[PDB]
């Protein structure tokens, strides 16, 4: 009864440079015969003031997507090659390939999520 169209074995925690625990992936390049993007992220109600990574890079462009049940329920700081940016949910920020970056949760409610959509199949 495993259905080839359904993956329940999630998240997939992958070792990623800059991170101190594995990064929780929901889409990986090896799923469904090969995917053109990867996606990782999580709920940040417990991550306010706690960054998941140091400044890091990836060989592909990465889009951050920040959502929360209430408008403006979540806020993150993103460092982009040393320059502070802030996002208020809902928001999307592009992180160019090669850019040294990371994010910090400054505010979150139950149900706030940040995802990173990696526009390629390599890390
Ligand atoms: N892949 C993302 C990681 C990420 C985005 N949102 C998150 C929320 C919780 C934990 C990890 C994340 C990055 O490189 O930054
Ligand atoms: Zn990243």
């Amino acid at each position: 009864p495993a259905d080839p169209e359904i993956v329940e074995g999630l998240p997939i925690p992958l070792a990623v440079a800059g991170h101190h625990q594995p990064a929780p992936f929901y889409l990986t390049a090896d799923m469904f015969g090969g995917l053109p993007v990867q996606l990782a992220g999580g709920e940040l109600s417990t991550l306010v003031g706690k960054p998941v990574a140091a400044p890091h890079t990836h060989p592909v462009d990465e889009l951050y997507l920040l959502v929360s049940p209430n408008k403006g329920g979540a806020r993150i700081e993103v460092q982009l090659d040393g320059r502070r940016h802030e996002l208020l949910s809902p928001a999307v920020m592009r992180i160019p390939a090669g850019s040294e970056h990371c994010f910090l949760t400054l505010e979150a409610e139950v149900g706030s999520y940040c995802f990173g959509i990696l526009l390629g199949d390599r890390l």
